[PDB]
Protein backbone atom coordinates (compact mmCIF):
# COMPACT_ATOMS: atom_id res chain seq x y z
CA UNK A 1 0.00 0.00 0.00
CA UNK A 2 1.83 2.98 1.58
CA UNK A 3 5.50 3.77 0.66
CA UNK A 4 7.11 6.54 2.57
CA UNK A 5 10.29 7.71 2.58
CA UNK A 6 12.01 9.19 5.73
CA UNK A 7 15.15 11.48 5.42
CA UNK A 8 18.08 11.17 7.64
CA UNK A 9 18.14 14.76 8.65
CA UNK A 10 14.15 13.60 10.24
CA UNK A 11 14.92 12.95 14.12
CA UNK A 12 14.31 9.41 15.38
CA UNK A 13 11.84 10.66 17.61
CA UNK A 14 10.22 12.76 14.64
CA UNK A 15 9.63 9.24 12.76
CA UNK A 16 8.10 7.23 15.49
CA UNK A 17 5.38 10.14 15.74
CA UNK A 18 4.67 9.92 11.94
CA UNK A 19 5.27 6.13 12.25
CA UNK A 20 2.69 5.95 15.10
CA UNK A 21 -0.08 8.12 13.23
CA UNK A 22 0.16 5.81 10.18
CA UNK A 23 -0.98 2.59 11.75
CA UNK A 24 -3.73 4.13 12.95
CA UNK A 25 -4.85 4.10 9.37
CA UNK A 26 -3.32 1.99 6.98
CA UNK A 27 -2.13 -1.50 7.76
CA UNK A 28 0.41 -1.87 5.23
CA UNK A 29 3.27 0.40 5.30
CA UNK A 30 6.72 0.54 3.69
CA UNK A 31 9.50 3.21 5.14
CA UNK A 32 12.65 3.86 3.13
CA UNK A 33 15.85 6.08 3.95
CA UNK A 34 17.85 8.05 2.46
CA UNK A 35 20.28 11.29 2.40
CA UNK A 36 18.54 14.39 2.41
CA UNK A 37 20.43 15.20 -1.19
CA UNK A 38 18.82 11.76 -2.53
CA UNK A 39 15.52 12.23 -1.19
CA UNK A 40 14.15 14.26 -4.21
CA UNK A 41 15.81 12.57 -6.82
CA UNK A 42 14.42 9.18 -5.22
CA UNK A 43 10.37 10.39 -5.70
CA UNK A 44 10.93 11.69 -9.15
CA UNK A 45 11.68 8.08 -10.42
CA UNK A 46 8.46 6.50 -11.50
CA UNK A 47 9.57 3.09 -10.87
CA UNK A 48 10.63 4.03 -7.34
CA UNK A 49 6.60 4.87 -6.84
CA UNK A 50 6.75 6.38 -3.31
CA UNK A 51 3.80 8.17 -1.80
CA UNK A 52 4.66 10.36 0.54
CA UNK A 53 8.73 11.77 1.28
CA UNK A 54 9.46 13.69 4.56
CA UNK A 55 12.55 15.56 3.81
CA UNK A 56 14.23 18.69 4.36
CA UNK A 57 15.40 19.37 0.87
CA UNK A 58 12.77 22.20 -0.66
CA UNK A 59 12.02 22.53 -4.02
CA UNK A 60 9.01 24.52 -6.45
CA UNK A 61 6.75 22.98 -8.99
CA UNK A 62 7.36 19.21 -8.81
CA UNK A 63 5.82 17.07 -11.31
CA UNK A 64 2.55 14.91 -10.00
CA UNK A 65 3.64 15.93 -6.16
CA UNK A 66 2.30 18.11 -3.65
CA UNK A 67 4.16 20.02 -1.18
CA UNK A 68 3.28 20.98 2.84
CA UNK A 69 5.13 21.94 5.89
CA UNK A 70 4.86 19.46 8.53
CA UNK A 71 6.69 21.26 10.98
CA UNK A 72 10.53 22.65 11.88
CA UNK A 73 13.48 21.45 13.55
CA UNK A 74 17.14 22.59 14.38
CA UNK A 75 20.50 21.58 12.63
CA UNK A 76 23.76 23.15 14.33
CA UNK A 77 27.39 23.72 12.47
CA UNK A 78 30.22 21.54 13.95
CA UNK A 79 33.84 21.49 13.95
CA UNK A 80 36.50 19.86 16.63
CA UNK A 81 37.47 22.12 19.92
CA UNK A 82 40.60 23.07 18.89
CA UNK A 83 39.69 23.83 14.92
CA UNK A 84 41.05 27.07 14.14
CA UNK A 85 37.08 28.50 13.62
CA UNK A 86 36.57 27.96 17.40
CA UNK A 87 39.67 29.67 18.71
CA UNK A 88 37.81 32.94 16.58
CA UNK A 89 34.71 35.18 16.40
CA UNK A 90 32.18 33.72 13.29
CA UNK A 91 30.67 36.68 11.75
CA UNK A 92 30.55 35.22 8.07
CA UNK A 93 29.59 32.42 5.46
CA UNK A 94 32.73 33.77 4.12
CA UNK A 95 34.90 33.14 7.31
CA UNK A 96 33.78 29.83 6.56
CA UNK A 97 34.04 29.61 3.25
CA UNK A 98 38.25 29.58 3.88
CA UNK A 99 38.11 26.42 5.52
CA UNK A 100 36.80 22.90 4.15
CA UNK A 101 33.12 21.58 4.73
CA UNK A 102 32.03 17.88 4.88
CA UNK A 103 29.29 18.04 3.19
CA UNK A 104 26.83 15.19 1.85
CA UNK A 105 27.13 14.20 -2.18
CA UNK A 106 24.21 13.04 -4.02
CA UNK A 107 23.70 10.19 -6.64
CA UNK A 108 23.05 13.13 -9.23
CA UNK A 109 26.16 15.56 -8.65
CA UNK A 110 23.93 18.58 -8.30
CA UNK A 111 22.13 20.06 -5.22
CA UNK A 112 19.58 22.33 -4.19
CA UNK A 113 19.48 26.04 -3.03
CA UNK A 114 19.11 25.15 0.55
CA UNK A 115 22.12 21.88 0.68
CA UNK A 116 24.59 23.00 -1.91
CA UNK A 117 28.05 23.08 0.20
CA UNK A 118 28.68 27.07 0.86
CA UNK A 119 32.88 26.43 0.47
CA UNK A 120 35.11 26.68 -2.02
CA UNK A 121 36.76 23.46 -0.20
CA UNK A 122 34.21 20.95 -0.05
CA UNK A 123 35.08 17.02 0.86
CA UNK A 124 31.81 14.58 -0.23
CA UNK A 125 30.82 11.94 1.84
CA UNK A 126 27.63 9.92 2.01
CA UNK A 127 25.69 10.12 5.09
CA UNK A 128 25.98 11.92 8.63
CA UNK A 129 27.75 9.35 10.21
CA UNK A 130 30.83 9.47 7.59
CA UNK A 131 30.71 13.67 7.67
CA UNK A 132 31.00 13.47 11.74
CA UNK A 133 33.76 10.89 12.03
CA UNK A 134 36.22 13.25 9.42
CA UNK A 135 35.21 16.46 11.52
CA UNK A 136 35.39 14.59 15.13
CA UNK A 137 39.20 14.18 13.84
CA UNK A 138 39.77 17.50 12.95
CA UNK A 139 39.30 17.64 9.03
CA UNK A 140 36.50 20.03 8.15
CA UNK A 141 32.96 21.55 9.47
CA UNK A 142 29.81 20.18 8.94
CA UNK A 143 26.03 21.39 8.95
CA UNK A 144 24.33 18.11 10.46
CA UNK A 145 21.29 17.62 12.46
CA UNK A 146 20.84 17.82 16.91
CA UNK A 147 19.88 14.26 17.10
CA UNK A 148 23.48 13.23 15.03
CA UNK A 149 25.73 15.81 17.70
CA UNK A 150 24.04 16.12 20.86
CA UNK A 151 25.90 13.23 22.79
CA UNK A 152 29.25 14.74 21.68
CA UNK A 153 28.49 18.53 21.93
CA UNK A 154 27.54 17.43 26.00
CA UNK A 155 31.01 15.35 25.93
CA UNK A 156 33.45 18.42 24.40
CA UNK A 157 34.11 16.18 20.99
CA UNK A 158 32.82 18.92 19.14
CA UNK A 159 31.86 22.32 19.59
CA UNK A 160 29.01 24.52 17.89
CA UNK A 161 29.65 27.37 15.38
CA UNK A 162 26.13 28.84 14.47
CA UNK A 163 25.78 29.97 17.91
CA UNK A 164 26.13 33.62 17.08
CA UNK A 165 24.20 33.07 13.42
CA UNK A 166 21.22 31.45 14.68
CA UNK A 167 21.05 30.92 18.42
CA UNK A 168 19.38 27.60 19.53
CA UNK A 169 20.21 26.32 16.16
CA UNK A 170 19.41 26.33 12.67
CA UNK A 171 15.66 26.22 12.15
CA UNK A 172 15.01 24.29 9.63
CA UNK A 173 11.72 23.54 7.35
CA UNK A 174 10.77 19.30 7.18
CA UNK A 175 8.56 19.43 4.18
CA UNK A 176 6.18 16.28 3.53
CA UNK A 177 5.95 16.33 -0.62
CA UNK A 178 3.04 13.66 -1.83
CA UNK A 179 1.67 11.99 -4.30
CA UNK A 180 -1.51 13.92 -5.98
CA UNK A 181 -4.29 10.91 -5.10
CA UNK A 182 -3.85 11.52 -1.06
CA UNK A 183 -5.56 14.73 -1.60
CA UNK A 184 -8.94 13.62 -1.21
CA UNK A 185 -7.94 10.81 1.75
CA UNK A 186 -9.55 11.51 4.91
CA UNK A 187 -7.24 9.33 6.31
CA UNK A 188 -4.08 11.56 5.03
CA UNK A 189 -5.43 14.95 6.53
CA UNK A 190 -5.50 13.43 9.71
CA UNK A 191 -2.27 11.85 9.55
CA UNK A 192 -1.34 15.52 8.60
CA UNK A 193 -3.92 16.80 10.90
CA UNK A 194 -2.18 14.66 13.65
CA UNK A 195 1.84 14.30 12.45
CA UNK A 196 1.74 18.50 13.05
CA UNK A 197 -0.03 18.54 16.07
CA UNK A 198 2.09 16.11 17.74
CA UNK A 199 5.74 17.40 16.09
CA UNK A 200 4.53 21.04 18.23
CA UNK A 201 4.27 19.26 20.73
CA UNK A 202 7.97 18.26 20.96
CA UNK B 1 28.56 55.04 17.77
CA UNK B 2 25.95 56.89 15.22
CA UNK B 3 24.15 54.29 13.32
CA UNK B 4 21.88 54.83 10.21
CA UNK B 5 19.70 51.41 10.14
CA UNK B 6 17.77 49.75 7.26
CA UNK B 7 14.49 47.94 8.41
CA UNK B 8 12.62 46.49 5.55
CA UNK B 9 8.54 46.85 5.33
CA UNK B 10 8.38 43.39 6.11
CA UNK B 11 9.13 43.51 9.51
CA UNK B 12 5.93 44.54 11.66
CA UNK B 13 5.83 47.51 14.12
CA UNK B 14 5.70 45.85 17.46
CA UNK B 15 9.47 44.15 15.62
CA UNK B 16 10.48 47.75 14.11
CA UNK B 17 9.81 49.14 17.52
CA UNK B 18 11.35 46.44 19.50
CA UNK B 19 14.72 46.83 17.72
CA UNK B 20 14.42 50.71 17.62
CA UNK B 21 14.16 50.69 21.15
CA UNK B 22 17.34 48.14 22.33
CA UNK B 23 19.57 50.43 19.35
CA UNK B 24 18.74 53.83 20.98
CA UNK B 25 19.81 52.49 24.65
CA UNK B 26 23.06 51.10 23.03
CA UNK B 27 23.86 53.83 20.24
CA UNK B 28 23.46 57.09 20.72
CA UNK B 29 22.20 58.77 17.17
CA UNK B 30 19.70 56.36 15.37
CA UNK B 31 18.86 56.87 11.56
CA UNK B 32 15.75 54.52 10.21
CA UNK B 33 15.01 54.20 6.66
CA UNK B 34 12.24 51.78 4.85
CA UNK B 35 12.23 50.20 2.02
CA UNK B 36 10.73 47.25 0.31
CA UNK B 37 11.74 43.85 1.09
CA UNK B 38 12.92 43.44 -2.71
CA UNK B 39 14.92 46.55 -2.70
CA UNK B 40 16.44 46.42 0.97
CA UNK B 41 20.08 44.50 -0.06
CA UNK B 42 20.51 46.39 -2.89
CA UNK B 43 20.08 50.17 -1.02
CA UNK B 44 22.57 49.00 1.52
CA UNK B 45 25.26 47.67 -1.75
CA UNK B 46 25.30 51.33 -2.98
CA UNK B 47 28.56 53.37 -2.46
CA UNK B 48 27.18 56.72 -1.05
CA UNK B 49 24.36 54.89 1.30
CA UNK B 50 26.26 54.83 4.61
CA UNK B 51 23.63 51.90 6.23
CA UNK B 52 25.54 50.25 8.98
CA UNK B 53 22.87 47.54 9.49
CA UNK B 54 19.70 46.00 7.39
CA UNK B 55 16.72 43.79 8.83
CA UNK B 56 15.35 42.63 5.93
CA UNK B 57 13.97 39.15 5.34
CA UNK B 58 15.72 39.06 1.88
CA UNK B 59 18.53 36.34 1.47
CA UNK B 60 21.68 36.60 -0.85
CA UNK B 61 24.44 34.70 1.09
CA UNK B 62 28.30 36.56 0.75
CA UNK B 63 28.37 38.94 -2.27
CA UNK B 64 28.82 41.85 0.01
CA UNK B 65 31.08 43.60 2.33
CA UNK B 66 27.97 42.61 5.05
CA UNK B 67 28.11 40.23 7.83
CA UNK B 68 24.56 37.97 8.35
CA UNK B 69 22.65 36.76 10.79
CA UNK B 70 19.10 35.46 11.75
CA UNK B 71 17.16 38.17 14.77
CA UNK B 72 14.16 36.93 14.42
CA UNK B 73 10.86 34.86 12.65
CA UNK B 74 7.82 36.66 10.94
CA UNK B 75 4.80 35.34 9.59
CA UNK B 76 3.67 35.67 5.87
CA UNK B 77 0.03 34.84 4.30
CA UNK B 78 -0.84 34.03 0.78
CA UNK B 79 -4.26 36.18 0.05
CA UNK B 80 -7.29 36.69 -2.09
CA UNK B 81 -10.12 37.79 -2.63
CA UNK B 82 -13.17 36.31 -1.37
CA UNK B 83 -14.83 34.55 -4.11
CA UNK B 84 -11.70 33.79 -7.02
CA UNK B 85 -11.21 30.51 -7.88
CA UNK B 86 -8.68 29.30 -5.81
CA UNK B 87 -10.88 29.86 -2.70
CA UNK B 88 -14.33 27.45 -3.93
CA UNK B 89 -11.91 24.78 -4.29
CA UNK B 90 -8.08 22.73 -2.19
CA UNK B 91 -5.00 24.16 -2.77
CA UNK B 92 -2.04 21.72 -2.54
CA UNK B 93 0.97 22.68 -4.24
CA UNK B 94 2.35 25.50 -6.08
CA UNK B 95 0.89 24.41 -9.67
CA UNK B 96 -2.62 25.58 -8.57
CA UNK B 97 -1.56 29.08 -7.34
CA UNK B 98 0.51 29.34 -10.77
CA UNK B 99 -2.33 28.95 -12.87
CA UNK B 100 -3.32 32.59 -11.48
CA UNK B 101 -1.85 36.11 -11.27
CA UNK B 102 0.57 36.66 -8.76
CA UNK B 103 1.07 40.30 -7.40
CA UNK B 104 4.30 39.98 -6.58
CA UNK B 105 6.75 43.09 -5.37
CA UNK B 106 9.13 44.13 -8.15
CA UNK B 107 12.65 45.49 -7.54
CA UNK B 108 14.55 48.47 -9.16
CA UNK B 109 17.60 46.43 -10.13
CA UNK B 110 15.29 44.32 -11.80
CA UNK B 111 16.66 41.09 -10.03
CA UNK B 112 15.35 38.68 -7.57
CA UNK B 113 16.64 36.40 -4.71
CA UNK B 114 15.64 33.27 -4.59
CA UNK B 115 12.99 33.67 -1.92
CA UNK B 116 11.52 36.60 -3.56
CA UNK B 117 11.20 35.55 -7.00
CA UNK B 118 7.46 35.19 -8.23
CA UNK B 119 6.08 31.23 -8.15
CA UNK B 120 3.90 31.55 -11.23
CA UNK B 121 4.17 32.66 -14.47
CA UNK B 122 1.48 34.99 -14.78
CA UNK B 123 2.67 37.64 -12.88
CA UNK B 124 2.20 41.59 -12.19
CA UNK B 125 5.05 43.75 -10.23
CA UNK B 126 4.10 46.09 -8.47
CA UNK B 127 6.75 49.15 -5.72
CA UNK B 128 4.77 48.11 -2.28
CA UNK B 129 2.64 46.39 -0.42
CA UNK B 130 -0.57 48.68 -0.12
CA UNK B 131 -0.51 49.02 -4.23
CA UNK B 132 0.01 44.57 -3.37
CA UNK B 133 -3.60 44.65 -1.84
CA UNK B 134 -5.25 47.36 -3.75
CA UNK B 135 -4.80 44.71 -7.37
CA UNK B 136 -6.04 41.28 -4.64
CA UNK B 137 -8.93 43.13 -2.53
CA UNK B 138 -10.13 43.91 -6.33
CA UNK B 139 -10.27 40.84 -7.32
CA UNK B 140 -7.18 40.74 -10.11
CA UNK B 141 -4.60 37.97 -8.74
CA UNK B 142 -3.02 36.49 -5.52
CA UNK B 143 -0.01 37.31 -3.20
CA UNK B 144 1.97 36.66 -0.27
CA UNK B 145 2.48 39.54 2.38
CA UNK B 146 3.06 39.90 6.24
CA UNK B 147 0.33 39.11 8.60
CA UNK B 148 -0.06 42.69 10.12
CA UNK B 149 -0.67 44.40 6.38
CA UNK B 150 -3.98 41.44 5.97
CA UNK B 151 -4.82 41.26 9.51
CA UNK B 152 -7.99 44.05 9.24
CA UNK B 153 -8.96 42.96 5.95
CA UNK B 154 -9.22 39.40 6.48
CA UNK B 155 -11.34 39.34 9.66
CA UNK B 156 -13.71 41.92 7.91
CA UNK B 157 -13.86 39.46 5.07
CA UNK B 158 -12.43 41.61 2.50
CA UNK B 159 -9.50 38.91 2.19
CA UNK B 160 -9.35 35.18 2.23
CA UNK B 161 -6.17 33.03 3.06
CA UNK B 162 -5.24 30.56 0.64
CA UNK B 163 -1.94 28.95 2.65
CA UNK B 164 -3.47 27.25 6.06
CA UNK B 165 -3.30 24.10 4.46
CA UNK B 166 0.46 24.20 3.10
CA UNK B 167 1.72 25.87 6.64
CA UNK B 168 -0.89 26.49 9.31
CA UNK B 169 -0.39 30.23 11.27
CA UNK B 170 1.16 31.24 8.27
CA UNK B 171 4.51 30.80 6.50
CA UNK B 172 7.25 31.25 8.67
CA UNK B 173 9.96 33.44 7.83
CA UNK B 174 13.61 34.15 8.91
CA UNK B 175 14.60 37.89 9.55
CA UNK B 176 18.02 38.57 9.00
CA UNK B 177 20.30 41.49 10.39
CA UNK B 178 22.49 41.76 8.18
CA UNK B 179 25.87 44.69 9.74
CA UNK B 180 29.24 46.56 8.68
CA UNK B 181 32.36 44.52 9.05
CA UNK B 182 32.94 48.01 11.71
CA UNK B 183 30.48 46.49 13.72
CA UNK B 184 31.60 43.26 14.58
CA UNK B 185 33.81 44.11 17.32
CA UNK B 186 32.08 46.63 19.03
CA UNK B 187 30.76 45.31 22.54
CA UNK B 188 27.47 47.64 22.14
CA UNK B 189 26.43 45.22 18.94
CA UNK B 190 26.77 42.45 20.61
CA UNK B 191 24.82 43.49 23.55
CA UNK B 192 21.93 44.83 21.05
CA UNK B 193 22.21 41.01 19.63
CA UNK B 194 21.81 39.51 22.97
CA UNK B 195 19.22 42.07 23.80
CA UNK B 196 16.84 42.34 20.76
CA UNK B 197 16.79 38.55 20.89
CA UNK B 198 15.29 37.95 23.87
CA UNK B 199 12.69 40.78 23.77
CA UNK B 200 11.85 39.57 19.78
CA UNK B 201 11.43 35.73 21.44
CA UNK B 202 8.93 37.45 24.77
CA UNK B 203 6.63 39.06 21.50
O1 LIG C 1 26.19 24.47 4.79
C1 LIG C 1 25.17 24.86 4.25
C2 LIG C 1 24.73 24.07 3.05
S1 LIG C 1 24.56 22.28 3.35
C3 LIG C 1 23.30 22.01 4.54
N1 LIG C 1 23.17 20.88 5.19
C4 LIG C 1 22.12 20.98 6.04
C5 LIG C 1 21.56 20.09 6.96
C6 LIG C 1 20.47 20.49 7.72
N2 LIG C 1 19.88 19.57 8.72
O2 LIG C 1 20.51 18.58 9.06
O3 LIG C 1 18.79 19.78 9.22
C7 LIG C 1 19.93 21.78 7.55
C8 LIG C 1 20.47 22.66 6.64
C9 LIG C 1 21.57 22.27 5.88
N3 LIG C 1 22.33 22.90 4.92
N4 LIG C 1 24.46 25.96 4.67
C10 LIG C 1 24.79 26.73 5.82
C11 LIG C 1 23.73 27.19 6.62
C12 LIG C 1 23.98 27.93 7.77
C13 LIG C 1 25.29 28.24 8.16
O4 LIG C 1 25.47 28.95 9.31
C14 LIG C 1 26.37 29.95 9.52
C15 LIG C 1 27.17 29.90 10.66
C16 LIG C 1 28.08 30.91 10.91
C17 LIG C 1 28.19 31.99 10.04
C18 LIG C 1 27.39 32.05 8.91
C19 LIG C 1 26.47 31.04 8.65
C20 LIG C 1 26.35 27.79 7.38
C21 LIG C 1 26.10 27.05 6.22
O1 LIG D 1 5.67 33.61 -3.79
C1 LIG D 1 6.68 33.30 -3.18
C2 LIG D 1 7.91 34.11 -3.48
S1 LIG D 1 7.69 35.89 -3.08
C3 LIG D 1 7.64 36.11 -1.32
N1 LIG D 1 7.20 37.21 -0.75
C4 LIG D 1 7.26 37.10 0.60
C5 LIG D 1 6.92 37.95 1.66
C6 LIG D 1 7.10 37.55 2.98
N2 LIG D 1 6.73 38.46 4.11
O2 LIG D 1 6.18 39.53 3.88
O3 LIG D 1 6.97 38.16 5.27
C7 LIG D 1 7.63 36.29 3.24
C8 LIG D 1 7.98 35.43 2.21
C9 LIG D 1 7.79 35.82 0.88
N3 LIG D 1 8.02 35.23 -0.35
N4 LIG D 1 6.78 32.26 -2.30
C10 LIG D 1 5.71 31.44 -1.87
C11 LIG D 1 5.81 30.97 -0.57
C12 LIG D 1 4.81 30.19 -0.02
C13 LIG D 1 3.67 29.87 -0.75
O4 LIG D 1 2.71 29.13 -0.11
C14 LIG D 1 1.85 28.23 -0.66
C15 LIG D 1 0.48 28.38 -0.45
C16 LIG D 1 -0.41 27.46 -0.97
C17 LIG D 1 0.07 26.37 -1.69
C18 LIG D 1 1.43 26.20 -1.88
C19 LIG D 1 2.32 27.13 -1.37
C20 LIG D 1 3.55 30.35 -2.05
C21 LIG D 1 4.56 31.13 -2.60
Amino acid sequence: NLRVLLDTAIPPSFCDTVSSVLLDDFNMVSLIRTSPADSLATIKQDNAEIDIAITIDEELKISRFNQCVLGYTKAFVVAHPQHPLCNASLHSIASLANYRQISLGSRSGQHSNLLRPVSDKVLFVENFDDMLRLVEAGVGWGIAPHYFVEERLRNGTLAVLSELYEPGGIDTKVYCYYNTALESERSFLRFLESARQRLREL
